């Protein structure tokens, strides 16, 4: 249980910030804004949902909203570290239905709580 320190406002290197909260239980629940230059789905929040265990983490964003549909999803996948500097490492995958199949684009997210 990394509840108090996972709790808060994270920013990653793409200038995107998500709000969560980490329950005891391992909830993970709150809100995602993605700010990342020439993809969809920017400047309003996405829901977030997820789960931990420890310095384990998981959460997904459904990219639709009252705002925007991207029709597409993100899963984030990663490690909590704690103390002086405190950081969510992740790989992450964004799926959608591509013109010839499903499709699978792939990449990293470091998030810090510094603005
Ligand atoms: O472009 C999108 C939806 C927005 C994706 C934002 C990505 S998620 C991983 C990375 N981290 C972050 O903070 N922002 C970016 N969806 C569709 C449009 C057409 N194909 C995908």
């Amino acid at each position: 249980s990394a509840e108090a320190g996972i709790t808060g406002t994270w920013y990653n290197q793409s200038g995107s910030t998500f709000t969560v909260t980490a329950g005891a239980d391992g909830n993970l629940t709150g809100q995602y804004e993605n700010r990342a230059q020439g993809t969809g789905c920017q400047n309003s929040p996405y829901t977030l949902t997820g789960r931990y265990n420890g310095t384990k983490l998981e959460w997904r964003v459904e990219w639709n909203n009252s705002t925007e549909n991207c029709h597409s999803r993100t899963e984030w996948r990663g490690q909590y570290q704690g103390g002086a500097e405190a950081r969510i490492n992740t790989q992450w995958n964004l799926t959608y239905e591509g013109g010839s199949g499903p499709a699978t684009e792939q990449g990293q997210d470091t998030f810090t709580k510094v603005k």
